[PDB]
């Protein structure tokens, strides 16, 4: 590997560990913001577009109910998420600007990304051409090189978690399942269509599960649908562990070869997890036209720019029932969330 890549990753790890060992806490409060619109929801939390009252800047505020986090066994995962987000720094990761808690909730306030989900644009167009898919995939390869060098596993890659910014580049969001791992880890988590065989089989697993999920993502971007699907998760799991996959005839031979090596059921033979690491991917024939430095420096003109009117436009997100953000007059679950 070139010495400039080695020195870049060594400095990146030094800066991450300084923030990891001394996390920021309590850097705003709720009545510093005005609420604008709910951007979507979940079982234990929501994301809302908000405006900061002094500066006028827009942000995306993720709100988690402390009692529901405890009930759904997500305490350690919520603490991982905020500790990792406040310590990372890379061109294709969403930025955490503030965090705080109150009697009822935890809050993570991130920069707002007005182009919306990659998934929305994929379904509007049908499928991405191979040059368009390759522009997005190169950004994910560089982001995993960075996260894996910090001993982090991401564990939720899918098109709904990749937002498109005002220059047409990716911002990765949702670190709810991310974790710092030396060696192996064991938690069953993720989305069914994207799970590697070793997660389904309850084995001890490692960063190779993120390279499997990159194979699922590139297939989905280039075909318009993922490689393994069915009405019941147990049927999806049976197709994943089987060791077979069918490719559309319009795929190039170079694309098929790359996908057979990422969607490799034996984790000890999978690209990204061999002696040469990420360079088996960067040097594959499917990426021969990619300028890795130009992508990192954001100097390549993007294939597509989202249509929106300004920094507070919500037209690329969809519509949800608007509910209260209620805060109890008594403190809930204070012990469990002391470090947040
Ligand atoms: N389809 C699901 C999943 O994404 C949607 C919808 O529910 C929640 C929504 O999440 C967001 O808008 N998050 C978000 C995070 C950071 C910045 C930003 F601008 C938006
Ligand atoms: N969406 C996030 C990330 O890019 C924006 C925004 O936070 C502020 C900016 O920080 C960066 O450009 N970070 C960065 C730049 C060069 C090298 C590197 F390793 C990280």
């Amino acid at each position: 590997e070139q010495e400039s890549v080695k020195e870049f990753l060594a400095k990146a790890k030094e800066e991450f560990l300084k923030k990891w060992e001394s996390p920021s806490q309590n850097t705003a409060q709720l009545d510093h913001f005005d609420r604008i619109k709910t951007l979507g929801t979940g079982s234990f939390g929501r994301v809302m577009l908000v405006k900061h009252k002094e500066t006028g800047n827009h942000y995306a505020m993720k709100i988690l109910d402390k009692q529901k986090v405890v009930k759904l066994k997500q305490i350690e995962h919520t603490l991982n998420e905020k500790r990792i987000l406040q310590a990372v720094n890379f061109p294709f990761l969403v930025k955490l600007e503030f965090s705080f808690k109150d009697n009822s909730n935890l809050y993570m306030v991130m920069e707002y990304v007005p182009g919306g989900e990659m998934f929305s644009h994929l379904r509007r167009i049908g499928r991405f051409s191979e040059p368009h898919a390759r522009f997005y995939a190169a950004q994910i390869v560089l982001t995993f090189e960075y996260l894996h060098s910090l001993d982090l596993i991401y564990r939720d890659l899918k098109p709904e978690n990749l937002l498109i910014d005002q220059q047409g580049y990716i911002q990765v969001t949702d670190f709810g399942f991310a974790k710092r791992v030396k060696g192996r880890t064991w938690t069953l988590c993720g989305t069914p269509e994207y799970l590697a065989p070793e997660i389904i089989l309850s084995k001890g697993y490692n960063k190779a599960v993120d390279w499997w999920a990159l194979g699922v993502l590139i297939y989905e971007m280039a075909a318009g649908y993922p490689p393994f699907f069915a009405d019941q998760p147990i049927q999806i799991y049976e197709k994943i562990v089987s060791g077979k996959v069918r490719f559309p005839s319009h795929f190039s031979s170079d694309l098929k070869d790359l996908l057979r090596n990422l969607l490799q059921v034996d984790l000890t033979k999978r690209f990204g997890n061999l002696k040469n690491g990420v360079n088996d991917i960067k040097n594959h024939k499917w990426f021969a036209t990619t300028d890795w430095i130009a992508i990192y420096q954001r100097k390549v003109e993007a294939p597509f720019i989202p249509k929106f009117k300004g920094p507070g436009d919500t037209s690329n997100f969809d519509d949800y029932e608007e509910e209260e953000i209620r805060v109890s007059i008594n403190e809930k679950c204070g012990k469990e969330f002391t470090e947040f």
